[PDB]
């Protein structure tokens, strides 16, 4: 009964993206994806969660405890290769599906050297479409820390230097049923930089113990 993409029978990720629209987008629209998961559309490889304890805040909110809460089958790792060739709008959009009408709490902890730099928490509430309930956290604004991190990171003269910094930069993302405090989806993000010719790309793992 193992996961075949990023979700559970109780909450699935439809689509995630982090993006910038340039100011000339009003003239003709364009967006650049830094990172992108689409599951609008085989079992998933696994990673032992102890291997990535150290990259994360290791106290309340942290990947150790949340796994100990369970359920373990809600836990994933996403390796992102971010695409970094591009006063615009810097945005994040998430979209989730469920069969339950729920109210989600959506936390994103940014940890830099495994250490919580910013936490953003939004709650979102269901809408009913084709039987499934749909949760849209669309066009949430990027944390200013990431926007300025991105501008610094892109100017590094060597891609191995970006991957050296990004080896210390992680994001933990926890989706909770607000009414029952009850964990649906935990996603740990680690990052490299992709190349010029390749765009954004990702690989999803199960997290196990
Ligand atoms: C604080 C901003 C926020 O809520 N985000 C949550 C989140 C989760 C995953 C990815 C991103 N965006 C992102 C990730 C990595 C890069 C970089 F290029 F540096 F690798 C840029 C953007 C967010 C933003």
């Amino acid at each position: 009964w193992q996961a075949r993409g990023l979700g559970t029978a109780r909450l699935q990720l439809v689509e995630f993206s982090a993006f910038v629209e340039p100011p000339d987008a009003v003239d003709s629209y364009q967006r650049h994806l830094f990172v992108h998961i689409s599951q609008h559309c085989p079992p998933l490889e696994s990673v032992d969660v102890r291997q990535i304890y150290d990259k994360f805040p290791e106290k309340k909110g942290g990947l150790r405890e949340l796994y100990d809460r369970g359920p373990p089958h809600a836990f994933f790792l996403v390796k992102f290769w971010a695409d970094l060739n591009w006063g615009g709008f810097y945005g994040v959009s998430s979209q989730y599906e469920s069969l339950e009408h729920m109210t989600l709490t959506c936390s994103s902890k940014v940890c830099s050297f495994g250490k919580q730099v910013v936490e953003k928490v939004e709650t979102e509430r269901a809408q009913l479409e084709d039987g499934r309930f749909v949760y849209r956290l669309l066009r949430s604004p990027m944390c200013e820390y990431l926007v300025n991190f991105l501008h610094k990171l892109r100017q590094l003269p060597e891609r191995y230097m970006m991957n050296s910094v990004l080896e210390n930069f992680t994001i933990l993302q926890v989706v909770t049923n607000r009414d029952t405090q009850e964990l649906l989806l935990c996603t740990a993000y680690v990052f490299e930089v992709s190349t010029s010719e390749r765009g954004a790309q990702h690989h999803i793992y199960r997290l196990v113990r």
